[PDB]
DNA sequence: TGTCCCTTCGCGTCTCT
DNA sequence: GAGACGCGAAGGGACA
């Protein structure tokens, strides 16, 4: 091709245009995994896609053109969305959820075609169905569920929900198909039980964590001195092969040369990415500092982050290496710690919060979500619903403050005009981790009906939506 | 160069209490 | 607070 790249920018051009109205951010989304095909697609059916009866929003429509095969799941999702939701009882959402991925199309049809099979001879529900399809390799993983879930259950003494869970992750068909070969052996040979089995396969690349047990179990026990259980937490991770390959490898020099202790290795390569942790590890602060940054999900990246910017929070921003290590000991430290950077001298003036305010948003999983949505909504929080300031920083001062915040945003009106519970009491439910879920379950239970207001609040704040579900199902 | 499938890393949120 | 859940991004392999 050449000079006709002109055509091609003519048609991403278009495409910021009405019905769909895309911007930088999306159409680079499209064509980084979608390709030129899929952004070709996009514009050529952006009419149909978003109105007839589809309806789709152009978040939807993006959703599902950033895969390979996009131009092919658009394709198919303009020819099966109805039947999916009419006969089939699906919402849009979910059938956007199962076109949203490499291969889309394949999964479309094969849901058509084994949604009724699964749920009718296998017991199945169709929420399940979609669980196991909204992975790439959806089609593969419906088609061995169909074919393997006698056996499991019957030979392999295996639970739906126990296949259900190996089946609904990327390689579903590969993990399942090595469950049914390894189960007996890593039972039987190394001393597990199916639990464990489960555990280890229900992530991407199960199988490949599941060979890897079979292979380096005995080494690392025998020759190492973990026990089995450390080991299948270690595997119990997607890329459990990779963490139990640099365990194997990396062990006696963290602890020889370095002076960390077996659980201390363990406990970092116990997360995703947990061979980039240990990598990292092994090249201010206490060293159980350092291990408890690393021992997280992105370790890595927390790491080569704290190591970047300690010295400039503490010196040009007044913080503590106690705070730094707080921001950064949580999933992606390395957003926090980023947005922090970017954030404190803005949120303290802009909106007139302390240091100490933002420290603690910043000390939770997801402070990069917490920051940024305070930045946001503090100001119609107050002013608008009003609140105190420091009330939306009790909301935000927990993993899910984002959440908790863009729903107390939407329910506070309909929780206290409609049903008398005050702003205190809305706060205190939304100040926990789980806010958002318990705050919805509270509306849902008040909208749609002896436990009085005062007692769902109680429970809601207690134990959130779990509370909450508990006595639904308990209850007389 | 697109389409399908599989694996790994990382980020964000909720459950268990 | 630790351990569990979900999901997107990105890269690799096979085949056309």
């Amino acid at each position: 091709g050449a000079r006709a790249l002109e055509a091609l920018l003519t048609v991403a051009g278009e495409l910021r245009g009405p019905p769909l109205q895309l911007d930088t951010g999306q159409l680079l989304k499209i064509a980084k995994r979608g390709g030129v095909t899929a952004v070709e697609a996009v514009h050529a059916w952006r009419n149909a896609l978003t109105g007839a009866p589809l309806n789709l929003t152009p978040e939807q429509v993006v959703a599902i053109a950033s895969h390979d095969g996009g131009k092919q799941a658009l394709e198919t999702v303009q020819r099966l969305l109805p039947v999916l939701c009419q006969a089939h009882g699906l919402t849009p959402q979910q059938v956007v959820a199962i076109a949203s991925h490499d291969g889309g199309k394949q999964a479309l049809e094969t849901v058509q075609r084994l949604l009724p099979v699964l749920c009718q001879a296998h017991g199945l529900t169709p929420e399940q169905v979609v669980a196991i399809a909204s992975h790439d390799g959806g089609k593969q993983a419906l088609e061995t569920v169909q074919a393997l879930l006698p056996v499991l259950c019957q030979a392999h003494g295996l639970t739906p929900e126990q296949v259900v869970a190996i089946a609904s992750n990327g390689g579903g068909k590969q993990a399942l198909e090595t469950v049914q070969r390894l189960l007996p052996v890593l039972c039987q040979a190394h001393g597990l039980t199916p639990q464990q089995v489960v555990a280890i396969a229900s992530n991407g690349g199960g199988k490949q964590a599941l060979e890897t047990v079979q292979r380096l179990l005995p080494v690392l026990c025998q020759a190492h001195g973990l026990t089995p259980q450390q080991v299948v937490a270690i595997a119990s991770h997607a890329g459990g092969k990779q963490a139990l390959e640099t365990v194997q490898r990396l062990l006696p020099v963290l602890c020889q040369a370095h002076g960390l202790t077996p659980q201390q290795v363990v406990a970092i390569a116990s997360n995703n990415g947990g061979k980039q942790a240990l990598e990292t590890v092994q090249r201010g602060l206490t060293p159980q500092q350092v291990v408890a940054i690393a021992s997280h999900d992105g370790g890595k990246q927390a790491l080569e982050t704290v190591q970047r910017l300690l010295p400039v929070l503490c010196q040009a921003h007044g913080l503590t290496p106690q705070q730094v290590v707080a921001i950064a000991s949580n999933n992606g430290g390395k957003q926090a710690l980023e947005t922090v950077q970017r954030l404190l001298p803005v949120l303290c003036q802009a909106h007139g919060l302390t240091p100490e305010q933002v420290v603690a948003i910043a000390s939770n999983g997801g402070g990069k979500q917490a920051l940024e949505t305070v930045q946001r909504l503090l100001p119609v929080l107050c002013q608008a619903h009003g609140l105190t300031p420091e009330q939306v920083v009790a909301i935000a001062s927990h993993d899910g403050g984002k959440q908790a915040l863009e729903t107390v945003q939407r329910l506070l009106p309909v929780l206290c005009q409609a049903h008398g519970l005050t702003p205190q009491q809305v706060v205190a439910i939304a100040s926990n981790g789980g806010g958002r879920p318990a705050l919805e379950s509270i509306v849902a239970q008040l909208s749609r009906p002896a436990l009085t207001n005062d007692h769902l609040v109680a429970l809601a704040c207690l134990g959130g939506r779990p509370a909450l579900d508990a006595v639904k199902k308990l209850e007389h």
